[PDB]
């Protein structure tokens, strides 16, 4: 049975657990600091197992060696530049654990700032690069696509559309590869569908929408969660699905040693295609900046 | 498109909102006295058809009008004894609103104490006696199931069990209908594969899960939402599943005019069948007592 | 329950009935002309919801009047211009059928040739113009999706694409709207992770499917029964999907009174919206041609 | 990506590869002495990954090294004591390619008669008696409780039942273990809503099921595929279902060398418990005369 194991149980860690549970993905470990909480959250989600028709073990840790044999590692642990450090401090542990307990073990790293904090990860883990990435496009693109979905009143799914760059406020919203049902946005809006307009009020919502949720007296847990699982399941599966996640520039871009948010190919191996999107100029002018602000916030550490 | 109102919002809300959408149940709204909170969790949950290929829409509210046209309202809503009256106004005031705006609504109470709450909203909404019920068994069994499968080694699913009477301390944990694929419990016993004294534990840890989660510096939402859904899909879908809920007894186990847990069929109809259990003595003496506590706090009303 | 008579049990209709019943879809009429097989087929499958956790009847008929109160029916009855009359007296009888006993049900055609046979049924049931659809695109393009993503090293279901016009030779493979997780085809090509060359192999393939799997000593069956049942379950459950299918033309592409098949959106209340493609000069030469051969067949009737 | 070979393409071969991708199990191979057949159905099949969102290889063989590396291999490859030479030879083929290229696959055998062939390939074969299993208990009991749950309108999978000693016609229905949400089945005979005569009508039924299904123009294959891939998807996933198969008996029910029909649980490492009934002396007795029956055709190899 695969191993996935939490290293963070706080609100995305809990629905985690319970997608995986539902999905019978795996057994799980709810790793956290906080003493108890994730034994307690383990015990409740391990009685899902009937409701779901499941048999994934769920236990709750306080306990770094509990790492060992994961086949699956999410980070969400951890403590705005001067959290840099902080955070680093944390990703130097989990780090030395996942290199002692499981170097073959596939990571995904969510802790914020997610582009900086997934390669501070790499570095300190020595994984291969084409075992480790960052969230960022499935919970941006999921974002954009839902709101074009329900002004065209179409399944969400239906939606494609690429987001790229960075995982933050300078994430890069490519107009020009938003499809529906496979066919260019654009089509929707000469039929007067939709407008540019309504295009660029989408635009402005989904680079703000953690901003909304958070205003809204809430946080967002379950469609980050969602993303997370999807990716995972992704490796777990072998499925070879396109998602846009952080993961190591080799030329790319024009980029080298650092970490963007591209299409790439998630299967069994780990990355086994990281698909470089052949930008217009404009394009990759926003492209570069998103970057350029995580190459600024690497270089502090 | 089924319409599912969840009446409180809080930690079960939550995980009831992203069950309904992971199963594309129905559009789901998440009613709460609170402001903006649902609204929140709503928006964020709503991102998670993405990922779902789902498409229910996820709206939150504090406006009554929205149970207009539901056909599964769950009600979490409510603030021991000095409790029941402030718990019956909030069934007062949803109950008219049920009767004014979904009277066909199959309904779904877990207000505490549920077996009193339930029978409350019954009397105040006007709705059909087979159209609303209470949560306890599946939860309660889920309890003694999964730590009986943990034991035995086998899907947590095989293991069937009955717990009837009340949801709380004095929940009836019947021994004699404990079954593992199908097995009586005391095949097992005989085979030495488990002990009669590794049971009453499990029944003492059955009877105590809330506690021990809380205890644990947390509290039970997952495995609670995980059994709301499972008895609304089955009205849902018409899956006419046998599930222990609490319901009116009409001259079951001697009893009138009281809500008592029992296995009973959900189809969708509503409860399409009671199922009066042929207890001995000793399994109906202690019936009597769990639902003479819910005739004691009853009668404060 | 939702009720879905398949008019024709075949391979096809054995498939469709099994996937119904995996999917806990509704319960399931087998009708065929053929005495006793629908009968011994609907046993088998029924035997099937015990490992499937669901709850669907699954009944064989010879007798129309069991079309009473269905949600969905799928035609695939029928017995080569010469063939036209023998299926459109079918037609005839199954359309007085379908206006006695089921005027509301979402009709979906599958007879071949099927964009004559749709308008012939829509002809002779008189059901609404967005409640009759002809099976073709999802199909055809489930081949052309699987092979390119075969090439790419993808999940199928990244790969988009359209065939569009009619469902046989003269299907129109537009190039133009081919993506990968979104991304136009064109970058795979430049990239010479595919040539134009593979491309056009897999056109020839994809035109020439059925024949290459009847000269294999099979013939398709699975695949186009997936397909069916993708769109049946986009309208029982109001997924609102955007399926390629035959759908009546009111001025769109130019023409009117045929049928043709084109992007539409399915959900709860039918062919919600027919998709126009802003085909070029060039495309828009293949779609006529498609659709004239439609005309000429339409006019031997 | 689990390898699941189907040595044998006929109709439950289709349903199970169609089954194998809807869940996506894992790449098959699609195996027959029949040259063509097998690729063509392969064809057919994989393009339904599309409709599915899987990712499963699904290719046809003539060749047995496509054995290669097999996880899981299903037998229903073979040719009424005349015919057990026959598929005695067929079982020393495979056997022999099995100990070759896949020794630590998990093996399900189908061919009949079940509980003689299932040692047959034991024996040709050389792997753990722990990783063969023959089919029986989860076919035949689909069909016992989902007869019962007709006749007490319940959910189907909410009636458990044992059926044990052989696959044909001398399986033991054991009415003292049929229980309905896990109620004995006894409480429904007293509360008059099934009586033991339909009880004994649907013993017969049951015996009699293959038959009815032939003698009305048709044969099982949709059951015995779901069985199969339920067995299947219980070791692949590690589930430790309880169910009933043909296993080795090593002192149960006070046989030796011999496999039967009895409870097991079917986990990741393979069989990992044989579960002995506590039969009364007449079960036994019945038991009994079902494994003589095995012994017989055994003693004639």
């Amino acid at each position: 049975k695969p191993k996935i194991v939490l290293v963070g149980s706080g609100m995305i860690g809990g629905v985690m657990a319970t997608l995986i549970v539902q999905k019978n993905l795996g057994d799980v470990v709810m790793f956290d600091v906080v003493k108890n909480m994730p034994q307690g959250k383990a015990l409740d989600t391990s009685h899902s197992n009937v409701m779901a028709y499941s048999n994934c073990k769920v236990t709750g840790s306080n306990s770094y060696d509990d790492l060992k044999g994961a086949d699956v590692v999410i980070v969400t642990a951890g403590f705005r530049d001067d959290l840099l450090p902080l955070n680093n401090k944390i990703m130097i542990e989990i780090g030395g654990h996942i290199k002692n307990l499981c170097p073959n073990a596939f990571i995904i790293v969510v802790t914020n700032p997610v582009d900086v904090m997934v390669q501070l990860l790499f570095e300190h883990s020595g994984v291969p690069k084409n075992k480790i990435i960052g969230l960022g496009g499935v919970l941006d693109t999921s974002r954009l696509k839902y709101y074009i979905s329900q002004k065209l009143n179409v399944c969400p799914r239906d939606v494609n559309a690429l987001i790229v760059g960075a995982h933050g406020n300078k994430m890069v919203l490519l107009k020009r590869y938003i499809t529906v049902g496979g066919i260019p946005l654009q089509e929707f809006i000469n039929n007067k569908k939709i407008t540019d307009e309504e295009v660029e009020g989408i635009f402005d919502r989904t680079v703000n929408t953690a901003l909304e949720i958070v205003n809204l007296l809430a946080s967002p847990y379950v469609a980050p969660a969602a993303a997370i699982i999807e990716m995972a399941e992704s490796y777990l599966k072998d499925i070879k699905k396109v998602l846009v996640c952080s993961t190591l520039l080799e030329g790319q871009y024009g980029h080298s040693n650092i970490f963007g948010g591209t299409p790439l190919v998630i299967g069994g191996t780990g990355v086994e295609q990281v698909i470089e999107l052949q930008l217009n100029a404009e394009e990759k002018t926003k492209f570069d900046e998103a970057v350029a602000e995580t190459k600024r916030m690497k270089a502090l550490i």
